[PDB]
DNA sequence: GGTACAGTATATACCATAAA
DNA sequence: TTTATGGTATATACTGTACC
């Protein structure tokens, strides 16, 4: 299947990133594991913290 | 092949686009129009432009 | 009701570096 | 010399809309 970045699951991302000290200091891996959600690979999280940190720095 | 941006090919773009008045007027067809680089796709225009003005604008 | 396109989201491939 | 990872570049899929 193909993800969806719904409201819930990026509110979930942010506050992920926020616990690891920002966009720049967050790691792939690392917001992959303080969100724990069946079936999210890493892959979905490097490719959404990409954007997610042009569109904010 | 895939596609590589080397300075050159991306210099052309930016004068395409510039030409175009920004990169927010100018239109993925209308900076390939522009070009008129053999084996260069719409599609090829059309991500990198997406980069382009993100790490912009 | 089918193109052709823009805009956007997401995925995938590249490239370097560290650790073993 | 593999494996794992982060960073980054590029590609591919989605969604709407205008035109015909």
């Amino acid at each position: 299947a193909r993800m969806r970045w719904t409201p819930e699951l990026h509110e979930a991302f942010v506050e992920a990133v926020n616990s690891l000290g920002g966009s720049e200091r967050a790691t792939p891996k690392g917001v992959l594991k303080i969100m724990k959600v069946e079936g999210l690979t890493i892959y979905h999280v490097k490719s959404h913290l990409q954007k997610y940190r042009t569109a904010r720095y």
